[PDB]
């Protein structure tokens, strides 16, 4: 079957539970990729696969092929070697505005694809978003869901504990706007590197959220501009309907300079 038949298998560039990610050279082609093999339920398997393939975009890994072989599947992506996010935030400690602005535009671009798509992804992270000034690639498709329009219902209770939307922790029928909820979180965490809604207590983080309680603390929010703060209200408001859109976010002057 044709993986183990074409492509040879390296280094370990990532792991979950279910998933491995492992470099692979396509031997005929001289050519390496991310290989996500998955360890084999099977209806999410193939959804993850069609929805990888749907979205073809600067700003999404770029699926190159899905194999099914006895006991694994591989779901083959372009090598993007930049690394996640998250490390790079650890790196740092934070973002200038200017250099958090460039990057929650590159993820808002990926999030609009996505939606004008009708897939909502569901766990928007720093883990999740990739590195190429280098561009941020969008991943993880593990999780996402298939929406009509502005349909919104109970898609199920998944996601990050850190980034779950209002909506979903009070198990209301819910859609796209739950990605710009994560978005709000992960522009906090670019701006001054720890997150809005923080608690060793998972119940009390629920209560934080379910309730906006966040602020924008003395001493390091102080020279944070009010255009970026605007955004993050904007992103992190708990009315899922009154919520920025993806669309609206990138027209937003912290965003567009315009
Ligand atoms: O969709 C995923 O979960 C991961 C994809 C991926 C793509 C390129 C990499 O270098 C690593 C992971």
């Amino acid at each position: 079957t044709r993986f183990t038949e074409e492509y040879q298998l390296f280094e370990e560039l990532g792991k979950g539970a279910f998933s491995v990610v492992r470099r692979c050279v396509k031997v005929l082609a001289g050519q390496e990729y991310a290989a996500k093999i998955i360890n084999t339920d099977h209806q999410k398997l193939e959804r993850e696969a069609r929805i990888c393939r749907l979205l073809k975009h600067p700003n999404i890994v770029r699926l190159h092929d899905s194999i099914s072989e006895e006991g694994h599947h591989y779901l083959i992506f372009d090598l993007v070697t930049g690394g996640e996010l998250f490390e790079d935030i650890v790196a740092r400690e934070y973002y200038s505005e200017a250099d958090a602005s460039h990057c929650i535009q590159q993820i808002l671009e990926a999030v609009l694809h996505c939606h004008q798509m009708g897939v909502v992804h569901r766990n928007l992270k720093p883990e999740n978003l990739l590195l190429a000034g280098a561009a941020v690639k969008l991943a993880d498709f593990g999780l996402a869901i298939e929406v009509e329009g502005e349909q919104q219902a109970w898609f199920g209770f998944a996601g990050t504990p850190g980034y779950l939307s209002p909506e979903v922790l009070r198990k209301d029928p819910y859609g796209k706007p739950v990605d710009l909820w994560a978005c709000g979180v992960i522009l906090y965490i670019l701006l001054v590197g720890y997150p809005p809604f923080w608690d060793e207590d998972q119940h009390r983080l629920y209560k934080q959220i379910k309730a906006g309680a966040y602020d924008f603390p003395s001493p390091e929010w102080d020279t944070v501009t009010p255009e970026a703060k605007d955004l993050i209200n904007k992103m992190l408001t708990i009315n899922p309907s009154k919520r920025i859109t993806a669309a609206e976010a990138l027209k937003h002057p912290w965003i567009s300079h315009r």
